[PDB]
């Protein structure tokens, strides 16, 4: 799933916070 221009958007999704790094967007296990 995850590249880095998408966990900088996931990361962004990262204030999608459930997770402060739990995990959002280098939190990411993903791809």
């Amino acid at each position: 799933i995850c590249e880095e221009p998408t966990c900088r958007n996931r990361t962004r999704h990262l204030p999608l916070q459930f997770s402060r790094t739990g995990p959002l967007c280098p939190a990411c296990m993903k791809a």
